[PDB]
């Protein structure tokens, strides 16, 4: 049994698929209170956008996602044929056959990260002002990694603060957030460490990309011991993308150059699970300071 | 379209019709409408929050595929070996189509918020007397691309679901047809409640729509958004008979297959209806509307 398994009964209901769960009112009230807490830390001049769980497949392909995490991508498929073809697919399904043979990809994918749709949006506004742009983004994300662990979901909520500007704007933002994020986790009564990290790039070339990314310090994670202190869970990430998105989307910074980007990502579901694992499922027993910052009556 | 000017302060394009990024203004109103629906939650109602995906086998079992095959969004993935996945990416790099390596997952994008609730209720055994009530929500998907702000591919649905005897479902329906009109009235919305039909696919479906409307299986709260002649369904009451009770083996307190019904709130249509009715300046909204939404 996994150390988080005991939480499942009070927090989730099975939906017949690993990593896809219905949330209880108790679980959801904490996710919303954590979301409101992240919002209270929003810097002045930050534009808030809320993304749906799907995005343009062409934007995602253009962003280089297939080259990095093809095995994690969820693509939207549908029955796009003629009425004759669709009726036949349904008739095959009626006869105990497989209707899915008539599926073809749609022009949409399930979003793998909340920030992806923001880059073309920022690019369409022209050159960046001095100091760059700041965005507060959120989406229900999807990653094709089935697991029975409560901290490894296929559908989960992501919340991010995104900086688009010169390498200086991004570095400063990332440093500000690595300080602020630790202060938030500390106030939430969570045990953590901030360490060098890498994205789970696919395959043999992915192992090379990961080592190269880690050495360049382009990604840090706020890690919380859930199942062990040896294998902690990344509940937040601090990502510096250099000019990857600036170049892809033709975003130009103050110095006329291809814009640099970075993001602070909060795993909403991992943070909520971390809260319940740390403090238990009885909110009335949560520490006074933790209850206070989440807007529950302190005492 | 009469709703078109709203797009500027409510949405941002995402490069796909019916798929939009929401502004802070738009989202604050959706959340306030959600909190208002919550304040009308009956005692003993269990609240569940569903992700945007659900079991494909549960959806296939519910009969959605037989009625709306053209609306279903399924989840596909690259489920092969590392060698196969690398080849698909390499074909994409060489100007080819990587999607040929896709196969269906065991998941679909949810077409309605209530679907996952029926197997959940069935797994608990026989129903207590009075039945069960659920408050459910999900980001839903319907494969119907459109440029109209009230016809989205990805939209939020909020529902109250009743599972029990036909008496329990009838009482719930009556209660909600009254409560839903009181909510729209308090929101300062103009509407009518009329008989309705689901958009069943094909020629065989047109007769299913006629047969559904002749029966009182579906009522809709319609709001003039583009015109008074063609209003927008912003809420619905659906009666499913014992379809879900039979499919999932849900038995009422009398040992019979349970009947189910649901009151569905289109969160995005309601928010769009609010902005079209009252404008994009919240400070100019009527005082009673601002009060019920906690804006004052
Ligand atoms: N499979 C998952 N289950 C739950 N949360 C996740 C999952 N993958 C990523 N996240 C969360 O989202 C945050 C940002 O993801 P990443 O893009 O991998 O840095 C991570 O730090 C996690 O907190
Ligand atoms: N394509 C759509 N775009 C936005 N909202 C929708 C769409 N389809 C349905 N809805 C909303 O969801 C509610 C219930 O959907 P239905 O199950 O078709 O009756 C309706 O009352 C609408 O308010
Ligand atoms: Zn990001
Ligand atoms: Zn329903």
């Amino acid at each position: 049994a996994d150390p988080l398994d005991h939480l499942a009964d009070k927090l989730f209901h099975s939906m017949g698929s690993d990593g896809v769960y219905a949330r209880t009112a108790l679980y959801e009230s904490i996710v919303e209170r954590l979301a409101a807490l992240i919002t209270s830390h929003r810097e002045a001049g930050t534009e808030a956008l809320r993304f749906p769980p799907v995005m343009s497949r062409a934007q995602l392909e253009k962003s280089g996602y297939l080259k990095s995490f093809p095995n994690l991508l969820g693509c939207v498929c549908g029955l796009h044929g003629t009425e004759r073809e669709i009726n036949a697919a349904v008739s095959r399904f009626d006869a105990g056959g497989d209707w899915t043979t008539s599926l073809s990809p749609a022009d949409l994918v399930l979003s793998p990260a909340a920030c992806y749709p923001v880059y073309p949006i920022a690019a369409s506004r022209g050159p960046l002002p001095k100091g760059g742009l700041r965005f507060d983004v959120a989406a229900d994300c999807f990653r094709r990694e089935p697991s029975k662990h409560l901290d490894r979901l296929q559908s989960f909520r992501m919340r991010e603060y995104v900086c688009i500007g010169t390498p200086d704007d991004v570095s400063d933002f990332r440093e500000r957030w690595m300080v602020r994020a630790q202060a938030i986790a500390r106030d939430l009564g969570l045990t953590f460490r901030v360490d060098y990290a890498s994205d789970p790039f696919f395959g043999r070339v992915g192992q090379m990309k990961a080592v190269s990314q880690k050495q360049q310090q382009l990604k840090f994670e706020l890690l919380i011991p859930l199942r062990s202190e040896e294998q902690p869970t990344a509940c937040m990430s601090f990502n510096y993308h250099r000019e990857h998105f600036g170049t892809t989307w033709g975003i130009q910074d103050a110095n006329g150059e291809p814009a640099h980007t970075g993001c602070v990502a909060f795993g909403m579901d991992r943070l909520a699970v971390a809260m319940f694992h740390t403090h238990g499922t009885d909110l009335s027993a949560w520490p006074a300071k933790v209850r206070d910052i989440l807007g529950l009556q302190p005492h």
